[PDB]
């Protein structure tokens, strides 16, 4: 091997968001998917069975409630630790009256 | 036959200070996509490969094409916008 990486996320496991954002992970999911896959179709990529870099298909590039649960799951726990660490670095998350 | 339209954040403003620490909240999110890859069994090569499970992008944050830490740093962002659109205030604690 020639590479010696190792990735060290921050801890973010104590970091407590509100619950009413929580409650909203899947919209915030849904909306990272759709400026996801609106840049891939601007780049010619197309939904196909199978990913492929030559032929610009990818399995994923359809409505977030098509996507398998396993693909939800992993994009809304990105949407939470994208926002823990907002948190974590320093801000407060607040529900507006 | 899908269209994909995204909510229009153009216009939800963030806190400067927010906006400054983009590459912090951008090398975290790499740093938990690299770690999930790795922990599959993932490793870098410079070209992409779904078989030998290379992919170019398993390198330190700082080691990224200028290209790549400006997606990552925009993604970041509009994700935060998000949850300001959806109701919550979002202020530096002092
Ligand atoms: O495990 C999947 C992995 O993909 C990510 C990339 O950060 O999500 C992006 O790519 C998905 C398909 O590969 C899209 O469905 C998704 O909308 C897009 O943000 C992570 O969320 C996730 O860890
Ligand atoms: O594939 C690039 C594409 O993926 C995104 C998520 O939508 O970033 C993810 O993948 C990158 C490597 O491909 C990682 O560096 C990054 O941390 C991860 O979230 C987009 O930002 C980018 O356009």
């Amino acid at each position: 091997n020639k590479l010696d990486y190792i990735p060290e996320p921050m801890d973010l496991s104590l970091v407590d968001l509100p619950e009413s954002l929580i409650q909203l992970s899947e919209r915030i999911a849904e909306n990272v998917h759709e400026v996801w896959a609106k840049a891939r179709i601007d780049e010619g990529w197309t939904y196909g069975e199978k990913r492929d870099d030559i032929h610009k298909k990818h399995p994923c590039l359809v409505p977030y409630d098509e996507l398998p649960e396993e693909e939800k799951e992993a994009d809304r726990n990105t949407a939470m630790n994208t926002i823990k660490m907002v948190k974590k670095l320093g801000f407060r998350i607040e529900k507006e009256d």
